[PDB]
């Protein structure tokens, strides 16, 4: 409907796929060549579905910071035989709070679903199911789990990917350039 949304449906057009996983259908980000994200919840084996195509998966990371704290994102290499488009210039350097995001999804539950969230917060430290997490976005929208492994951006900034809520807010896992130094 308007420059957010135009950014949101060119990430989502070429850099997303469906994955399933023992734990349910994910919206999944690829940033450059096989490699993705998802959120650790997705709890990712040596199989995975991409597209209802049975995939291996090369390697997968479940990140934790320098403090050993969770922040939630995994980072799967897929045996897969085509590149994502690298994006990784559109990711941000620093923590840091943004003005005027939009979370997108797809999946079979949820397709070609965009939400212009607002502010989004450097809200840092939640305690997420439980898991002591860090890292954490949070935007006042009332969110529900099938949106988990959404992407979070702005103009021209692909900034997080949802990992939960609480029915009043949602919480994103920071994505940071240097988690994707090859």
């Amino acid at each position: 409907m308007g420059p957010g949304f135009d950014f949101a449906q060119a990430i989502m057009k070429k850099n997303t796929v469906i994955a399933r996983t023992e734990k349910g259908e994910f919206t999944m980000l690829g940033v450059y060549d096989r490699v993705a994200v998802i959120p650790t919840h997705a709890s990712v084996g040596e199989i995975i579905y991409i597209n209802d195509v049975e995939t291996r998966v090369l390697d997968a990371c479940a990140l934790r910071d320098l403090t050993d704290t969770n922040l939630e994102i995994t980072i799967v290499k897929l045996d897969r035989n085509q590149k994502f488009r690298d994006i990784r210039h559109f990711l941000p350097r620093c923590e840091d709070d943004y003005n005027d995001a939009v979370l997108s999804v797809h999946t079979s539950k949820f397709p070609n679903m965009y939400i212009p969230v607002g502010q989004v917060t450097n809200y840092g430290f939640l305690n997420l199911g439980g898991t002591p997490t860090h890292r954490i976005l949070m935007y006042n929208f009332p969110t529900r789990a099938g949106q988990c492994g959404g992407v979070v951006t702005t103009t021209g900034k692909v900034i997080g990917i949802h990992v939960g809520g609480n029915g009043a807010q949602g919480f994103a896992a920071m994505l940071l350039h240097s988690y994707f130094t090859d």
